[PDB]
């Protein structure tokens, strides 16, 4: 005789040993436990191998050999006097003026530059500073998913502050209030637990090895609020920027646009309106933060890693849920390990203006980690289902025929792309989940929900009772891993390579009051940017510029959403679902024929939604299925 072997119980026991949760002492939300976040402490198959290797060896190479070496060289360089290696007679930060920097930038456009825009950045447009091209980023930039209808209380607040400054023209627009949109970063204070008297400051220290020399520099951030009007023709126009929101507008400092329609022209040109150009640069730091922390890192990288852990712990390999979800995980785990190790500490905490210091010792007391922590807690899995997302933020893509969202290619593209995926999920899911009863009698789904709700710390994940709830939930997992991440990741090089367009943080403190702001000149906007060889600003530009170069490297064809729709070949797991005779392989091949046929179709509609934008608007080519990654693999 022997010991009785339970195949499933044995498998899920070995998984709960390999895929353990982190305990939260490292300062991050719940993730895969990896001692010191080292490569060799990962599951054998989830760690990087040489390129061109058998999938068994590993996941190949996540980042560019040479690009990683550079970013590390930079983040390690901790003396304020730039190394001899990096030093050049001509660099993109040297300046000293904006003009000099803009001139260098355009010389560096080719003809690597191996992103989807091929080395072009928003600097190609001579009016990158403009209200049109600023405001458009909230719809077609790197963070197009946060913009929202203003509450009646935020409108009534700006009516009060406008009538206090004595601008009856703006008061009228807001008091009527047709299509008043908001971009609210005021939550940054409550997320870090900073009071309204306190101000965001990252004191960077100069080091010789480990020993600090007493010399420091400072980067500053702001809890900015931006109020827009969306016009009937589809153009988004910014009306007012609050620099740093502190409880009420009375206590904050709020500049209004001198141009109240996008067609307006004033005696002070946009290019020469330094008070407004500054106010825009401040809010471009607030969006940089919300993007790299909330929208990019939390709401895709870390939420998906929780799904990967919970699913590996609860649902056995060869189960249908495992075979539809697992393709969308390739490289994600080893990627996030490198992020917790190198990118968030060395780079994000360094170049952001939350602080309190760089370097740090305890990251638990570091406001960038308090923000990551807060964004993860305040994520809502069901409210970020595209149909729910759009309805909640006040965008009726479905029902509007006025061409008012013509310049919102994200919302147009996703509303379609969501349905295409959900259509593929429904057809495969209903292949075995024939009623609410089969879901309720399922061994793993109730425990899978509970695992993610509790251990994963995503209480907003549904208690799956019905086939509709299961389908939306599997969809949200694939949406998050593939298109939603592709959207917010693959345009980074374009909107960040030209730092002054969207800088990580300010290099000078905010003005004392509105009077001081109103007297701002070019010298004040140039001082606030990482321009010059002084104050270790070389480091701030090089990181701001090379981190996007590192992350924006264009997905190889094999790791595409459309190559999977074609073959259903799971790169991650090195098997194909329709070679598993257990499942209805005739239905799944049909679901994939339709999926692949829907993605070819969708590519033409995405192209058309980009071309349908207001003349001269920047293209939105990011959700092209050929350019959409199967998974969060960079
Ligand atoms: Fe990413």
């Amino acid at each position: 005789g022997y010991e009785p072997i339970f195949p499933v119980k044995r498998e899920l026991d070995l998984k709960k040993r390999i895929y353990q949760w982190s305990d939260g002492t490292d300062g991050y939300p719940p993730h895969l436990k990896v001692d010191g976040n080292d490569e060799a402490n990962l599951p054998a198959d989830e760690r990087q191998s040489k390129p061109g290797s058998a999938r068994s060896e590993g996941v190949g190479q996540i980042f560019d050999m040479q690009e990683t070496a550079f970013v590390s060289k930079i983040a390690q360089a901790v003396s304020f006097i730039i190394p001899k290696d990096i030093d050049h007679e001509n660099t993109p930060y040297k300046g000293p003026t904006l003009a000099d920097v803009e001139k260098f930038n355009k010389a560096q456009f080719p003809k690597k530059a191996a992103d989807i825009m091929k080395g072009r950045n928003i600097g190609e447009y001579d009016d990158w500073y403009s209200d049109a091209r600023f405001a458009q980023q909230h719809f077609s930039g790197v963070n197009p998913s946060t913009i929202e209808t203003a509450s009646q209380d935020k409108i009534k607040e700006y009516i009060s502050e406008a009538q206090k400054q004595g601008l009856d023209k703006v008061k009228a627009i807001l008091e009527d209030g047709k299509d008043i949109l908001i971009q609210d970063y005021s939550y940054f204070r409550e997320a870090t637990g900073a009071t309204n008297e306190q101000i965001f400051q990252n004191t960077v220290y100069e080091l010789k090895g480990t020993t600090p020399t007493g010399k420091t520099t400072s980067r500053y951030a702001a809890a900015s609020v931006v109020i827009f009007q969306l016009h009937e023709d589809g153009r988004l126009h910014p009306l007012a920027i609050t620099l740093d929101y502190k409880g009420s507008l009375d206590n904050s400092i709020t500049i209004f646009n001198r141009r109240l329609s996008p067609d307006d022209t004033c005696d002070i040109a946009e290019k020469e309106d330094w008070p407004w150009r500054y106010a825009k640069t401040v809010a471009q730091t607030a969006d940089w933060a919300r993007h790299e922390v909330a929208t990019h890192l939390v709401d895709t990288h870390m939420i998906e890693e929780a799904i990967i852990v919970a699913t590996n712990r609860i649902i056995p390999e060869g189960e249908l849920l495992y075979e539809i979800l697992s393709p969308h995980w390739f490289r994600t785990l080893s990627l996030n390990a490198a992020a917790r190790k190198l990118l968030v500490p060395g780079v994000i905490a360094r170049i952001a203006g939350f602080g309190p210091t760089s370097p740090s010792l305890d990251f638990k007391g570091n406001n960038a980690f308090k923000l990551i922590d807060w964004s993860y807690k305040n994520f809502n899995f069901q409210d970020k289902y595209i149909p729910n997302d759009l309805k909640k933020r006040g965008f009726d893509i479905k029902g509007d025929k006025s061409g008012k969202y013509k310049n919102y290619p994200y919302a147009n593209d996703m509303y379609l792309l969501w349905g295409i995926i959900r259509n593929f999920v429904k057809t495969v899911i209903e292949s075995q989940y024939t009623s609410d009863h089969v879901v309720q009698k399922d061994p793993y789904i109730g425990g899978w929900c509970k695992e993610i709700q509790t251990n994963g710390q995503i209480p907003t994940f549904p208690t799956i009772t019905t086939v509709e709830q299961l389908i939306d939930a599997v969809t949200m997992c694939i949406h998050t891993a593939s298109p939603q991440h592709t959207a917010v990741n693959y345009l980074q090089d374009y909107y960040y390579s030209f730092v002054p367009a969207k800088p990580p943080a300010l290099c000078t403190p905010l003005p004392q009051d509105l009077s001081a702001l109103q007297g701002y000149t070019e010298k004040d906007l140039t001082a606030a940017l990482p321009i010059g060889t002084e104050d270790m600003k070389w480091k701030d530009w090089l990181l701001a510029a090379q981190l996007p170069e590192l992350l924006s490297y264009k997905v190889q064809q094999d790791y595409n959403l459309i190559t999977y729709a074609k073959s259903l070949y799971n790169v991650n797991k090195n098997r194909t679902i329709t070679e598993n005779t257990k499942f209805n392989c005739k239905t799944i091949k049909k679901a994939a024929a339709d999926f692949y046929s829907h993605l070819k179709s969708a590519g033409v509609e995405f192209e058309n939604y980009s071309k349908g934008q207001t003349a001269g608007t920047v293209e939105y080519p990011v959700l092209q299925p050929e350019t959409t990654a199967i998974s969060i693999l960079i």
